[PDB]
């Protein structure tokens, strides 16, 4: 009944192959498809280059998908597709916050939808975790913790230890996701000031790289940060404790995680290499007595969701501006480097 | 042998003081003050040498010349008046860990000792736990290398004190804050070797104290919502001048799981450490982390009231340092003080 | 306002719970004695400030005795009926768990406290610890939803009690469905609150009690398999008018991994829920499961005996309801009958 609707992916290497293909092939039935290996191996229309330009082939498509790596998004984007399509731009909205609020400008004239893959955002947990927030079964939640933490994980296979394609180390490459959860069930994104602490302790180690889960990396060529941490201020009061690390040495390698302190009840979910399990526990006094509510993918999800909401003229759930403010917040952390605190 | 006298019969000198004196015995004797003057009696015919005294009034008990070193162990706000010159001009002092809940009262407190020449100390005994010694032998011995990220921590989801004025702000001065998160800062401090602050960020909460509801769950039991005058919980980010960023956690009820108090963790460039302490776990825990052989791998573990006292009393006895150092107590203070001022919503900068 | 209380039967729950509980309420209560043994009541009636106690060998004279107000049964579950209707002449009456092995002697227990204008109730005193009053308060808010399904878990593997007259039928009347089943299904039916019963089956085994190497393992040593005069186990079916079941197990003594006993558990329209307790459980537990926001949870924990003896103490005094209502405890009675009248191979109809 409801045409397919044409699909763009302007990008095409990892979260394009680990991801996006395959949601749109669990998800076909709703979209069309119009590195060499992708239009072939899921389209039949345009080709498999290695160029950029070569899209903007088929401008009969109606969304695209950029899965480029972080500084490509503002162009790759905004205009570049705010010409008139859709854009679904991929984690990190980008980088740098002036780019960044460059594309919101780009959609927000380009009427058209727009949304970021923080997918963890369809974990069941995570939406568990969401709901009872939004229901105020939590209370006010005014002390929050976003976890990104990697002992020793250090990706050695794409861009994401460039610091010229991705702009930044594990801050924006895995707190982007705790951060995003956390403001995302606080429903809290009005910033009162950042603190922040970037280290580079190490990664250019020379015995840095022993134990690391990926295999080793040259420490005489990394070139962003191994960890960071973040103090924010809410102008509620409400305060988000944040850590990110690839590489620290300590036990608990909890990342896309959240700490939530209400009111009324608190709640955790544990996810990471330290956990082969997800977990969600919530705590709180029941009849007087302290106790524990414990529990007894995504990307398709996450997608599917994507495109019901241009084809049905809804809202995507991971709203532009969100994504906006937790790059505002992350690129906050490294300006702490002026020794200051900044305040919005 | 020395004579003691005790200011303040409340639940820690009987939990800590007077059973860690007798253990010392062979170091020391009782002479017993409180204002409420039949705690100071009942202590006074357990510990009490043979013909004590018992005042009330501790400006009294200073008069006693057979008195040689007192311990302050009562509120916080009366630490600084006891304590100055009051002790100092009477004899050496043992304060309990708060200190001072005021930097200003702190700082005059150090003053006093000094133009005193006489000894002086801070209750912080979680330090001599032979699991907070390992942890800082290693640190000095250089083990966990370079400490560039520290957490203390002071947390308990439901243990508010229901025994005393803890949470009365003209006589304790605050509450979580001061009463537990001084523990942890202070193994962070000295496990770090850095007590040299460049800034201070802080954020107090006051929600679970005042809600008629909050009480629940509470050990120690029920309280009344409405005579709630401290902070329920505090969290803290302190930059230090080497680069090093501590963050500190301090609660007496906040909704999170783990109970851990008297605890840190610690995260350097050779290895790094956790100290597991608190309502949450019934036996203290000590794991190091690190790298070996290309492997990631853990080392964990397979009394304190006594030990501090004795060491105290030697170090009088014997003409040397006790284990706290009143600068570093008041390093505590300083930073525990710059918390709660960012209350300015400001970052304070050292 | 100090109530005088009388104690017929001074040995196991005397000595272990009301003693103890009596002396931890004195503020409102001294006790002024009795047991068969006529030694038995001294090592409490001179343990117990009883100055002047009566201290009698028949329970017939403590009754005459005006001084005695409130008069606590501890005898054997035979002697309920009897001392129980005598005191009711006049008295307020605590008798012990098995308010009677029979429907009938209980019945004319009841009948007894309406003629008397007195205070009745009976020794579930399971009923007051903390987690218990947790599922109750739970279902009371409808938390559960409409309980439908419950199962009353009254199981000792190996744990037959050696040490009084439990194994005796003439004293005791039955075995482990009234001495254990008890607690357990007066649990059961109280959180459910729903006391309308419809049917009864039940089956009672005579397997290990008068085995020859039944008592081997027993957790209070062995006994005497000629003497063994009760059930060891017995399981029961309980349809209730609402339409909601009851499952029933009790033992003293069966092949069974589990021993959980004093716990229920509870299948609701909206949750459910199981306390543990018993020989298998070191600390005591409660698990309530529900789905909640579509994943399936569960939630769990992170004494009793005073706070009974002590609303029991106060009810008399304002004049108030004490917890347990004799026609609850009556209820529990007619049940657990009614298992053993499944004797007729038959469910039994109410
Ligand atoms: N969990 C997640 O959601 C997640 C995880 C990984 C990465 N990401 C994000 O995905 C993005 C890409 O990471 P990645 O690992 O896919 O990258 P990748 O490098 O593996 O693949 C991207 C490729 O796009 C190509 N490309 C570059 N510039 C282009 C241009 N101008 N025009 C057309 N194609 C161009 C290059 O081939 C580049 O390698 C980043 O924004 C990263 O944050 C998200
Ligand atoms: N781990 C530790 O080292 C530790 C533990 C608990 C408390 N403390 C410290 O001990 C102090 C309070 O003691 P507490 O916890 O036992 O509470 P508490 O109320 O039981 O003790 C205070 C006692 O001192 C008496 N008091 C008040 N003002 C007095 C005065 N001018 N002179 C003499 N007596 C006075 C009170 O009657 C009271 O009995 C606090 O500074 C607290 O921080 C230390
Ligand atoms: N948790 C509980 O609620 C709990 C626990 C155990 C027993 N009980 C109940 O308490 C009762 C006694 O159990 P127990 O363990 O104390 O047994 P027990 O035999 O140790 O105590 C009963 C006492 O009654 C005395 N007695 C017997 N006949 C008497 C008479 N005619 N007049 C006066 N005294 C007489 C006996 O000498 C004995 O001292 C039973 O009904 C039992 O089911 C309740
Ligand atoms: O899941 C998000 C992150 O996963 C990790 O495996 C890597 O660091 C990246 O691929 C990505 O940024
Ligand atoms: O607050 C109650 C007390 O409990 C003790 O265990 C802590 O050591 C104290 O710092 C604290 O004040
Ligand atoms: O069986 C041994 C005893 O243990 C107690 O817990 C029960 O309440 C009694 O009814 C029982 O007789």
């Amino acid at each position: 009944g409801m045409s397919k609707l044409k699909i763009g992916i302007i990008g095409c290497g990892g979260i394009a192959n680990q991801k996006h293909f395959p949601a749109l092939k669990n998800n076909a039935d709703l979209n069309e498809i119009v590195a060499e290996k992708a239009a072939a191996e899921f389209g039949e229309g345009a080709q498999v280059t290695a160029d950029y330009k070569e899209l903007l082939a088929n401008p009969e498509v109606e969304v695209v998908h950029v899965c480029t790596p972080n500084v490509s998004h503002s162009e790759i984007t905004i205009a570049a597709f705010e010409a008139g399509k859709h854009v679904y731009c991929e984690k990190p909205m980008s980088h740098s916050t002036e780019e960044a609020e460059k594309m919101v400008e780009a959609w927000k004239k380009s009427g058209k939808q727009f949304t970021i893959g923080y997918q963890n955002r369809f974990r069941e947990e995570v939406m568990n975790l969401k709901k009872s927030c939004d229901k105020g079964e939590l209370g006010e939640i005014y002390y929050g913790k976003a976890h990104a933490v990697r002992r020793r994980a250090v990706p050695t296979w794409g861009v994401f230890m460039d610091k010229e394609a991705q702009g930044g180390g594990p801050l924006i490459d895995i707190g982007t996701h705790a951060l995003d959860i956390t403001l995302w069930c606080m429903n809290n994104y009005d910033v009162d000031s950042v603190t922040g602490s970037v280290f580079y302790k190490l990664g250019q180690k020379e015995n840095g790289p022993e134990g690391n889960l990926f295999g080793p990396w040259d420490p005489k060529t990394f070139e962003v940060e191994d960890s960071a941490v973040g103090f924010v201020k809410m102008k509620n009061g409400a305060t988000i404790g944040l850590e990110a690390s690839w590489a620290i040495n300590m036990l608990d390698s909890r990342e896309a995680s959240t700490t939530l302190c209400g009111t009324e009840a608190g709640a955790e979910i544990h996810s990471g290499m330290s956990y082969p399990k997800n977990e969600l526990i919530y705590n709180r006094a029941r009849n007087n007595q302290l106790m524990e509510e414990t529990l007894s993918e995504e990307g398709t999800v996450d997608n599917r969701q994507w495109l019901e909401a241009i084809q049905n003229g809804t809202e995507p759930l991971v709203k532009p501006e969100e994504a906006l403010a937790v790059t505002k917040i992350l690129d906050a952390i490294y300006k702490s480097a002026k020794t200051n605190t900044i305040k919005f």
